[PDB]
């Protein structure tokens, strides 16, 4: 028995209760309360303190594609672990370089930048867009503007609050830092109207946006954007944190629009949700302002996560998870048009690309909580965004019976809801 | 695994071919490195040709309880075998226990746990400023954050916004407002900024460690968080590189006795295995972080958890503050002994616990061939802001290995002084 696992045999926690007693308690109370508390993963499958099973439709927000405890990921971790976790950038090490190279040949990229979380990754994204922008572009010092969208999500820092719309997001931790731009998502006219500042550095944008609602963009959004961008030489950022290595059926979403992004991000599902491992990458003539010195990171670039970020992202290209993606989602969006629109009302759209799905429903005709439930109830753990998106986002590996099985669930969960309305 | 097959496909045999990998494909703001690490254990490391070195920098204090602990590995792949991710959004088994545990260790009533060091200083900074407003009912967006010139914290944008360093700050604006920055170990100075009644908190380090290992004055800290008081502004004490027996304490902290209104605790936290930060606060402080207001895909994930509960339980069994306190004192004695006069270009021998540093007259000497001799001499070291040395090993060194090491060390500074002649 490990430190943890003595220690909490020590407490008693018997129940669900206990846990959610133990976290009042002890745990920051900066999320909401849970409906389950979850002791084991494999695959598309959890299962809860009571051996009771389900199919987790979060994943991690799409961080699990690989899902839960994929056993190459747990090996190339356990077998790192064993040899070296981290030297720091200061030295070298065996794994670093190659993991770089790996990751700069599979995406295109000349310089590949690793750092631990999706809002570093935006962090470092803004830093070398400002950056280029003074160097490169020779705009004004302290000038730089960088456009964003409505309801976009990266982060969690002052920096990512400071130009968020969300009330909870931004609310009492100002004074906000300067230089954003906001505009509607999915809106080229709004973006060619705050490209006329010629102090813009970058459009920093999601192909879907995610925690937003999974809001699918018109045909040719992304690629109408980026031309708008190369017209102005400003730098498109693209977000595929959440979107990325496979989930919407294709390696990048942005390939949806044969987008290459001119700064890519990367992170969650890129350590098949083991350990944290972001990625911003580039052409060498943008990032190689970040010269020596002007930024860094204890733990980003480490040789256990790159390790497990290279053993990830192998498994996404050998189980080819971007065709099962496209396969199963078409399939789950077919099953779930046929079966619900016209017969469920309240249901406002059905929505998504590959196995990056969302069902939004009238919040002013059906609590959204007892769809939740519901889903819960016949076996599915999912969470919603903003209340009324339901979101179904299950790892990649699940097998065609599992999400077979899965989608009848979810279905009857739906029509459920209906049948007590 | 993947990562080894790749490797070896890439056939990268000599140093020369990993720097020029790391070149090529790997983000260029790390100066060069002196040498290819392939394997850590306990207070040493092995390069690619077998070589081997005393680790002096351990992570800046990342690996106090020295690469690949047994017990530490053990317990990442007890857990990973298990349960990785599962997000805040649901409940596990092990979040809540873990932070119960390191509530209890360090005397707060709540524990947020997130990644990097950079993103637990930006969650101590939303705190203050949102309880600021709330509890202080200071004017909207007035915050000010009291901060010490020399700061390290981090790289996200707000950090630059708050550093007084070059290379840090240069072209990444424009910039976060509310701070103030005054000089370290200066209780005027601090008296003077905290008459500003818009201050929510004095954000400090109890030995400043990127900065140079800058020891303050007996009874500075001690002396601040009294003038803290009087005015009702949190007093936020960094001990991601102080922390955890580094200084020969449980929290350098203790030193003054002073319990810090908000701690922030990383590095070896997870004994350099995986990211995890904490901070630690009064519910009062801490409950401003409500539902929606803050969050992180893999802060408090399980894996983490599982790994911090170990390491935090090695510092106690092997006694490492002990260790640490014991064999410091020892090497700033012997240093002092044999170097001041001896070597006039060394301006001081400082520290505390195993955090040392030689400063040397960089117009005297080239501090860079301290460094390479000390590579010769089997030490692995860097510098900060060019002429401070540091000497940060791993606190599981031995009595044998520490003697031998300081022997080495010595060694080095004094084939320097030879050949200046
Ligand atoms: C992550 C979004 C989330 O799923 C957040 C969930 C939570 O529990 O906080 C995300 C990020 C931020 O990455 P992390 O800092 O959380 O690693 C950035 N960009 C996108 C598109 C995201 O989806
Ligand atoms: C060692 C470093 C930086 C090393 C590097 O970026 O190579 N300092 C980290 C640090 C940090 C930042 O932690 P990180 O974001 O690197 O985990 C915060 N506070 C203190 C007192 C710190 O010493």
């Amino acid at each position: 028995k490990t430190n943890i696992e003595a220690y909490r045999d020590g407490l008693k926690l018997k129940t669900e209760e206990d846990f959610f007693a133990c976290d009042r308690q002890y745990v920051c109370q900066n999320y909401a309360p849970v409906p389950v508390v979850i002791s084991k993963g494999k695959g598309a499958r959890v299962w809860d303190i009571n051996g009771n099973e389900y199919y987790d439709f979060l994943a991690g927000v799409s961080s699990l594609s690989q899902g839960h405890c994929h056993p190459r990921v747990i090996a190339a971790l356990c077998r790192q672990a064993e040899r070296l976790t981290l030297t720091l950038r200061a030295f070298g090490n065996d794994v670093t370089g190659p993991a770089c190279r790996f990751m700069a040949e599979m995406f295109g990229y000349d310089r590949v930048l690793l750092m631990n979380t999706g809002a570093e990754a935006g962090e470092s994204a803004l830093k070398i867009a400002r950056k280029w922008a003074y160097e490169v572009k020779e705009i004004p010092p302290d000038s730089a503007k960088v456009i964003l969208c409505n309801n976009n999500y990266w982060g969690r820092t002052i920096t990512a609050c400071s130009s968020s719309t969300t009330f909870d997001c931004y609310n009492n931790f100002g004074p906000f830092t300067p230089g954003f731009e906001l505009i509607d998502y999915d809106d080229v006219g709004a973006l060619e109207e705050a490209l006329k500042d010629p102090n813009v550095a970058a459009f920093f944008v999601e192909p879907i946006q995610g925690e937003g609602g999974v809001n699918v963009p018109k045909p040719g959004y992304l690629k109408r954007a980026h031309e708008l961008c190369r017209s102005k030489n400003v730098l498109l950022i693209v977000d595929e944190i959440q979107t990325g290595l496979c989930r919407t059926g294709r390696l990048l979403a942005a390939d949806h629009d044969e987008v290459h992004p001119d700064i890519l991000l990367l992170g969650k599902s890129l350590s098949a949700g083991v350990v944290p491992i972001s990625a911003v990458m580039g052409r060498a003539d943008v990032m190689d302002v970040l010269k020596p010195g002007t930024h860094g990171s204890t733990f980003g670039g480490n040789p256990l996560a790159c390790a497990v970020a290279v053993e990830a992202l192998t498994v996404l290209k050998d189980e080819k998870l971007a065709d099962r993606a496209e396969r199963l989602g078409a399939q789950f969006r077919d099953c779930l048009r046929r079966e619900l629109y016209g017969k469920v009302p309240w249901i406002k759209e059905i929505r998504g690309r590959g196995l990056l799905n969302a069902v939004e429903v009238d919040s002013d005709a059906i609590d959204p909580n007892d769809v939740v439930m519901k889903l819960k109830e016949n076996g599915i753990l999912s969470k919603p965004t903003r209340g009324r998106v339901m979101r179904f986002i299950p790892p990649l590996v699940i097998t065609d019976e599992e999400h077979r099985d899965a989608t009848t669930r979810i279905i009857k969960s739906f029509l459920a809801v209906e049948e007590e309305r």
